[PDB]
């Protein structure tokens, strides 16, 4: 099966894309792997806008780099454009977040305290100090009432690895 990404690269005349390949051709000019940067692995992963854990990053290479390079080569360079238009598309969705607080409710009411959140980070094995949660909750709850309702939930998931 073909894709709109690889379809464009094959459609771009060698002479046409050559004019755009003069940009990356500069960096790679002094490279042996053919990539633009040796540690570009962390940069290419940013193009997707998702870096929850360093363990999952290794999976990204197998999600986009079927070859196993970890960098945007001459071929990927052309796709880097059509791939940069992936905006307006994240991992979590309002549809999930809705069932998230609902499914993660031991009392099933609509509010999620600070403890209810710990169970989430606990699943990974991590652990913070009482000073982190105390200050953290202050953010999750714009009203700092005591729990995280629907509206509050949407905010609590505004930014936090």
């Amino acid at each position: 099966m073909d894709d709109i990404y690889k379809a464009a690269v094959e459609q771009l005349t060698e002479e046409q894309k050559n004019e755009f390949k003069a940009a990356f051709d500069i960096f790679v000019l002094g490279a042996e792997d053919g990539s633009i940067s040796t540690k570009e692995l962390g940069k290419v992963m940013r193009m997707l806008g998702q870096n929850p854990t360093p363990e999952e990053l290794q999976e990204m290479i197998d999600e986009v780099d079927e070859d196993g390079s970890g960098t945007v080569d001459f071929d990927e360079f052309l796709v880097m454009m059509v791939r940069s238009m992936k905006d307006d598309s994240k991992g979590k969705s309002e549809e999930e977040l809705s069932d998230l607080f609902r499914m993660f409710d031991k009392n099933a009411d609509g509010y999620i305290d600070l403890d209810e959140l710990k169970i989430m980070l606990q699943a990974t094995g991590e652990t913070i100090t009482e000073d982190d949660i105390e200050e953290l909750m202050k953010d999750g709850d714009k009203n700092n009432d005591g729990r995280i309702d629907y509206d509050e939930w949407l905010e609590f998931m505004k930014g936090v690895e």
